């Protein structure tokens, strides 16, 4: 039996911003025959038109929920310094290029860090590259990769994996065992319900 | 995959008559998938040496700790009324006798109230006939089983079955996970943690 739990998510995704801590304990603590796979669900298309103002207000407020349900932190300074896009796919192709070289991970906690405390743009290129460089990617092959045929293939493949699982918002877990998917809860704060509710899928499935 | 749990007792086992209640919860509540199995372990073997003053004094204290501990009913009054003798290998053949009628976990039951309720000698043959009358035995085929060498190969194969598994002392719980075994902690009071315990170690293997 082959048994997959699929994170999908989205790096400028703020709910995913605030699950960090409990995703990254969950994955640590999951038992070693699950496959754990990121999936990037793609928050919003390609674009350069600036963010309107109503936008901005809501996604501001939403960081203030963050914080208050959480604890999580935010450098509100972003939406004073940036002019804020509403488009994620170039953070997405940026933490699967940097999967490339194995820092799949590091380019994740990279971007969230610019983005929410570090008041950088999330979608620019010059972003990508600075933390590239921070991270210790090969910078020249981390930019080939993100403008490359091979790139676009797997971007593509993960967001019609992303739909094909049934998610429409994120973060989102599904458990896979063998031809059967499972949603699973998010708990925020804890992993021990999420666990346990992937244990007795498991156990159910036998 | 080959899943079972042993539960390792002895009818004459004073903790095992305290875990009653939750080992009988635990039965009903496992995933369906695993295997349930009764397995005598044979706490004394035949024997009519009277059981002297300092053991029937010890036994009784022991009795009190179980009422202390988890609220299990006895009736003292077996310490007057009886001759007690440390004999218990009789007691797990009438089980196993049961058992050829369908009748197991009637006749444990039976021995156990019988011995910690109704102030009877567990080890004495006038009191296993009146137990499988009373549960609706086929009273000439119980005592047929129990004098045949069919029925003393099946125990002597539980009572080597135990020491296979491990197990010295009653109550024990051992899982069986196709050919590789784990003992279980028994928790006297509830349920919840020898499910969890059972859950982990199936996912741990596979
Ligand atoms: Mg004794």
């Amino acid at each position: 039996m082959n048994i997959k739990l699929y994170y999908v998510h989205d790096p400028m995704c703020s709910w995913c911003w605030g699950y960090k801590p409990t995703i990254e304990k969950l994955k640590q603590q999951l038992p070693g025959v699950i496959q754990f796979e990121y999936v990037v669900g793609g928050l919003a298309p390609d674009t350069n038109l600036p963010m309107p103002p109503e936008m901005q207000q809501k996604l501001e407020g939403i960081w203030k929920q963050i914080e208050t349900q959480l604890g999580t932190k935010f450098n509100y300074d972003f939406w004073k310094l940036c002019t804020p896009v509403r488009s994620t796919y170039q953070s997405c192709r940026a933490v699967i290029a940097a999967g490339f070289q194995d820092s799949y991970e590091q380019m994740l906690e990279a971007i969230q860090h610019a983005y929410y405390l570090r008041a950088m743009p999330p979608h620019e290129e010059a972003t990508h590259l600075q933390l590239a460089k921070e991270i210790g990617l090969n910078v020249q092959q981390f930019k080939n990769d993100m403008d490359g045929t091979l790139l676009e293939g797997v971007f593509q493949d993960q967001l019609s994996l992303a739909k094909s699982l049934g998610v429409n918002s994120y973060p989102s877990l599904v458990l896979q065992i063998n031809d059967a998917y499972f949603p699973i809860e998010v708990d925020y704060l804890s992993t021990e319900p999420t666990l346990k509710l992937i244990r007795e899928r498991i156990i159910e499935n036998m």
